[PDB]
């Protein structure tokens, strides 16, 4: 028997735990929302809080349509591109991946609008964040799908910050019950197989059981963060991510026993990251979506280019994990970011995962040398520290020779403002992701400037990582999780990074994430709603 | 409720894994039963060349060639968990698993080929010249010597899986084990104690069968290839299918998922390059590409250009098909075209190996033909549009002919010199080792290139990605027990083969180096089984 009963207990408590909580509580359900970490808001914290919203009340009072057969075409397109077909009944999706896509559009809206309403999420539009792939024939509103909390700063990077405080302050005002330093660890069965509460453990490693007369909704989030799982599941070997320290894969073992569909476990959302950071756990860490400088250019242990460094960070990061096979290596590994003095006073950013910091910032990742060659001996200590993570990689031999060609065609290109290599800044989202650079007068391609023939010189390594992982149970589009028979384990519910997401390997835009998870949520509490009361 | 028959060990599936545990089994005293789901035995396995990579094997050490254990370690360790791979590690940079599973098969292969060549089950002869397939990594201390393969195997010992299904099942039958074709295995009977006593099978009539097991059930039900799901959702790459056996469609990841297990590795599969046609059409005597065939043949991307080593270990060769270019969303290299001349239709054709290349008779719907290049690049173009919807709309650029003609009068210059200057085609041992029949030419400096025709007819074929099978699922011990999220053996259930977890990630070793651990697997699984006590 249990210590405490609700009607709804909620299981973290980020964007997917508090939205499914207020959602629960409004429809006038008892509500309990257990937090393994000692504070809330886990990974969704740390987030800049873009949500991603078809066809939102900015968009339509601007008279901008949205419309429903080509936001799944643009979906299908992104998510399947080798199975997408116009011409498909379902796009070439698969019936779940077209009844979830479906679901957001139908669904993400109506969850913000009452999100706001309630003053639990009041947000301000994005109108000029264009979709990542917008160039895309597919898609058909390129540009005002995201919203962000009202009172986020200009730049939006404490955007998280804002919504946990909104979104926790409006589940308090409604009297939604809180509980930290409560990890779940249990599903308690009643003898039909319904869910019917939880064990969770207290710091002092006591176990409390909760009993839930409805529903348990887990908003967990992913297993960044459990080594084990992530390089046994994932496509890449990331090395971390930005993910919650807390987020271990809890629920993956919770549900161990209790028939479920592992889904879309093989995809995290993934980026690049300050790799220094991910190997030393620093929690404060971003995800670097914002490759910071103009005059800066990525190369491998080679001394040369090999990709865009200003492309989306979800395709970037694959980059770092191409496969040699006749070396038996990966290539790029990590690879070196490189700037000069003009970036690193007119670039640096403590946000969006920059590795250029400013006056002050923790610098212990940057490496430093008056010559490109003293760089390079110093970039080989860095390098050796790390050996037994990255294959014992090595510079070649011919290092700064190539180097010095690389800077040099590099150059040439950011006069010209052209890449002909990488096509650095032709696509919108390059521009998008730019970061600041300092204002030069007929500077032909924003992204590129030409690198100083004089020092200091900078690098950081640069390796692969995760925002989170997206895979977990497979739900219905009503967030309930489903046995293998794809049926109802009646009373147990997953929304956000915790359960398997719809969007397989892709990563469509800003607030990608957040928006759909936020729809999910409206639909999981809105079913949950609906149950009785059992046991 | 009650069961309608009783064995000490049930054993599902008939391929390697299954029959070499039963044997193991029977050959311990035990009654044993085989359930298998499909109406034939032998699984993938009857499909296979039964090449088997057996370290420190008897043949070996007869003829003086060492295989000294600490360095067999490093050669795998190396290959396994590239980045991690440290000599100055106590695990070589592997997991204490890891490791301890890759000591297991050093220990376990050879005595396993041992007691089944003794007993008449797996005959054997010895293949030195088959090599390692990172032979040139200084770790790898036996570069030739580990391979075994069926005695009565055919001189290309493409055959060799189905006269080891032959030797295995006949002495099966000799000793008594038990056969049932048809019995599609869904569920583990638990006691109140949580130990496996034994399953429930779907018979073909529809009708289900309880079959009690007094010791173990032993699990050899192969991968999940072809369940697309399963598949599409797991692996690290979006592969079209695989020379699987049609019935291994990753049951037993449903069969545990009510159990409380482990699944590892999986994101790995066994990869290969596949005949994409044949991929497609679901032709179940297909074979992965394990040797391209050609020496006047080059592959091309949708834009005529070359890119990659065409003669690349199969394993590697596959991943570079499924390359990402996020700017365009799209796979780049999605389909490969293979074209050829008629030297290499001529004196590289076969029908070992998954070969493009195949002789008069052999099957060739999926040989693209034409007179001209012109010619030949309209009727790719016909072929791809055939395939549109797997293969994301793909279409040939415009200026494919043009440089198609570029990419042949580089290549050229890179046969008549030997030096292939872009992918160094020739220069790795494996690249040799795998080239396939060539015309024999005297003025050849690189047997893996000659120049490609400068008149037709001129020959081609899509090449996609696919596997041999997946080698993930439960995490065993070393000794073939299924574990609990504890790392806790589930009493009375075992797995061998790859239906459970493979320790070697995404990495192929060697020729055989399926089939060679999970031998050895299979020795130390029955060996174990054999010491539970009976049960319920
Ligand atoms: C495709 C292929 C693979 C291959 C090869 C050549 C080809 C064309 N040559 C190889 C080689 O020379 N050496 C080597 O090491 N590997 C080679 N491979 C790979 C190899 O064939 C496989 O790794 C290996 O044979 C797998 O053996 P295993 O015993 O694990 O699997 P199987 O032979 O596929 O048999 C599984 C059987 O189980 C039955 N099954 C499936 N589900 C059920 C249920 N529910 N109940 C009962 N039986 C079940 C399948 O029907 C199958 O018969
Ligand atoms: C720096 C950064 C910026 C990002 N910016 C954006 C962005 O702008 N827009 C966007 O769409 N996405 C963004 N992402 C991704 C986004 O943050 C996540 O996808 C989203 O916040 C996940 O929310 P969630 O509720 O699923 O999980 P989380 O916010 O991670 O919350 C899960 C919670 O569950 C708790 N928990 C775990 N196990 C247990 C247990 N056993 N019992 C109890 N509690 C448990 C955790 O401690 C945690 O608090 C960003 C990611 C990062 C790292």
């Amino acid at each position: 028997s249990f210590s405490a009963e609700y009607d709804i207990v909620v299981v973290g408590s980020g964007c997917a735990g508090l939205t499914s909580a207020l959602f629960s509580r409004w429809h006038g359900n008892s509500v309990v929302v257990l937090e393994k970490a000692a504070a809330l808001g886990g990974t969704t914290f740390k987030s800049a809080f873009a949500y991603w919203v078809p066809n939102n009340v900015p968009m339509r009072a601007a008279g901008i349509a949205d419309p429903k057969p080509d936001f799944l075409k643009y979906v299908a397109r992104v998510t399947r591109p080798q199975f997408y077909d116009p011409e498909h009944p379902t796009l070439g999706l698969t019936q779940w991946e077209y009844d979830m896509c479906e679901a957001i559009y139908d669904s993400a809206s109506p969850a913000a609008e009452l999100l706001a309403q309630k003053g639990a999420l009041p947000y301000r539009h994005v109108p000029f964040a264009t979709d990542y792939f917008s160039e895309l024939p597919e898609d058909k509103a390129k540009s005002g799908r995201v919203l962000t909390p009202k009172d986020g700063s200009p730049s939006m990077a404490n955007g998280g910050q804002v919504a946990i405080r909104t979104l926790s302050t409006a589940a308090r005002r409604d009297g939604i019950a809180f509980k930290t330093g409560h990890r779940v660890q249990r599903v308690i069965l009643n003898s039909k197989g319904e869910a019917i509460g939880i064990e969770a453990l207290k710091d002092d490693n006591s176990v409390v059981r909760i009993r839930a007369r409805k529903a348990v909704i887990f908003g967990s989030g992913g297993f960044t963060h459990d080594p084990e799982l992530r390089s046994n599941f994932l496509n890449v070997p990331v090395y971390g991510g930005c993910a919650a320290f807390t987020n271990e894969g809890d629920l993956v073992r919770i549900t161990s026993s209790l028939g479920v569909q592992l889904r879309n476990m093989n995809h995290a959302w993934l980026c690049p990251v300050t790799f220094e950071k991910a190997i030393g756990r620093d929690g404060s860490m971003s995800g670097m979506f914002s490759v910071a400088g103009d005059s800066m250019i990525f190369v491998d242990k080679r001394g040369k280019r090999v990709v865009n460094e200003k492309l989306n960070y979800n395709e970037l990061c694959q980059k770092l994990f191409e496969w040699d096979g006749a070396k038996v290596e990966y290539p790029n590994l990590v690879l070196i970011s490189i700037w000069d003095q003009r970036s690193q006073d007119h670039s640096a950013s403590n946000d969006y995962g920059s590795a250029i910091v400013p006056p002050g910032a923790d610098d212990r990742h940057v490496i430093k040398s008056d010559t490109l060659d003293g760089l390079s001996q110093q970039i080989s200590l860095r390098l050796k520290k790390y050996a037994g993570q990255i294959g014992h990689m090595e510079l070649s031999s011919d290092f700064n020779a190539n180097l010095r060609e690389s800077i040099l065609r590099f150059n040439g290109f950011a006069s010209t403002g052209k890449d002909e290599d990488f096509h650095r800044g032709e696509r919108a989202s390059d521009v998008l992701f730019n970061g600041s650079t300092k204002k030069e007068p007929d500077q032909k391609n924003p992204t590129m400037w030409p690198i100083s023939s004089v020092g200091p010189y900078y690098a950081a390594l640069v390796g692969g990582g995760t925002l989170d992982t997206k895979g977990g149970p497979k739900t219905n589009t009503h967030g309930q999780i489903l046995d293998i028979h794809d049926k109802p384990i009646r009373g147990l519910y997953g929304v956000g990074n915790c359960v398997a997401s719809a969007s397989s390997g892709a990563y469509w835009a800003g607030g990608a994430t957040l928006g759909p998870m936020i729809a999910f949520a409206y639909r999981a509490a809105n079913a949950a709603h609906g149950e009785p009361k059992r046991t």
